[PDB]
């Protein structure tokens, strides 16, 4: 692998943009959506998606759910549905894939293993991928969180990922209160001691997952999502953004 | 590829069931299943799938639908789901695939791109799948039938493949009217002149695909469904089959 320019001022080739559960469904609500917060998510979605055209992915979370572990297969299926179908209602050729074809388990790693993925992207279409229960090796179901599906990404994309994770809070909060603007993958000990600090073990998924794909050169974000907010600042270089916007950022 | 002993008295090596979406639901009852039937249709493939451990994929019909069709594979994904839930409950590892996660077009052929599915028939698990919207090479979506979801598994199963697509007919017709019990793949052209004789393009498509799959080996049959009845005959040689049993059955 060749050198890659990187930085704030750069703008990114790539973008994994991940929308949390609790940001259009409910606990205590399962398996409904609001579909007002899906409807004006996907608004700014698309407009993402026209820019980065065939070089975006959206990752749902939420759709949670010997072999019972199958029906999770099942149940983030109709998440990626729900998202793709308000998606193609407003023009963006979004087409859902179940990551459980595609992806399996070995020594605890996701491994892709359909070329689909990368072709869908050529094509030019917006693939929705969500968390899944996955094979490993052994034949064994495992819950694999939406959270983690970025990683799989990793060795797929050429040149400046860059992962977002929409969430319901502004990012890694630490000792009053305040959020952790950044944080080095290569050694993020701080960040971790914050979560215990502020805590009562999805933001540490989240946290794990982000570290590993700085670690192999993306630019991660923890930040707030708001059905209704712009994300064209999403599309420019970290240095561009408006001042009002918030996060936790991490990089290596 | 060495020599595969094959004949009226061996046993097959790997069944690929379709069972026609005619059978558990209704044209004018869109998106409605008939569950009493997929409820006694199920107890009949899992008894199948007990002998095939790993060795058999169960496919459904049904699930019927520029990028509009990408509909399709969600249409598709609940009718497969429905199975698969229906077989979890009485014990069955099944397990859902989204076809065109792991296959796309190539000059009209479909090709395998994902390992996950041999996988999972290794692991012993029964693979739940379904026509689907795949992409070309262009990126264009083509609808492809349940019907001809079985021409995928040929590169991949070794030994003996049997097909059997279950449907509301006893076999092909022809001239008063009588089953057609045997079609030679190498020159079939009596059984598409019994199509054109007998008809008012399913059966067609049916036929071709057959076909396709006799011509690399498979030992492929067109016959009738009915939820409650007893398919243990299908694990066994064609020569040993119950009297009562019609079909048109397909070979080179």
């Amino acid at each position: 692998s060749g050198l890659v320019p990187r930085g704030s001022h750069m703008t990114p080739d790539f973008l994994a943009i991940k929308v949390g559960g609790s940001l259009f469904s409910r606990k205590d609500e399962p398996g409904s959506l609001d579909d007002d917060a899906v409807t004006r998510f996907a608004r700014n979605f698309a407009r993402l998606a026209e820019t980065y055209r065939g070089r975006m992915v959206l990752i749902s979370g939420g759709g949670a759910f010997a072999f019972s572990l199958a029906g999770l297969t099942e149940a983030t299926f109709e998440v990626k549905k729900r998202w793709a179908e308000k998606l193609r209602g407003i023009g963006v050729d979004a087409f859902p894939l179940q990551l459980a074809a595609m992806c399996t388990l070995r020594n605890g790693i996701p491994q892709l293993r359909s070329e689909v993925l990368r072709d869908v992207l050529d094509h030019g279409a917006l693939p929705v991928l969500a968390g899944d229960a996955l094979f490993d090796e052994h034949g064994k179901l495992w819950a694999f969180s939406s959270d983690r599906v970025p990683e799989v990404l990793l060795p797929m994309v050429e040149g400046r990922l860059r992962v977002v994770t929409l969430t319901d809070v502004d990012g890694i909060v630490t000792d009053g209160d305040t959020i952790l603007p950044e944080v080095d993958a290569r050694s993020p000990e701080q960040a971790y001691a914050a979560l215990w600090g502020s805590s009562e073990g999805a933001m540490h998924t989240k946290l794990d997952a982000l570290v590993t794909c700085a670690r192999r050169g993306a630019e991660c974000f923890i930040m707030r999502g708001d059905p209704g907010s712009d994300l064209e600042f999403l599309t420019a270089p970290f240095s561009s953004w408006p001042a009002h916007v918030r996060s936790t950022r991490i990089t290596t």
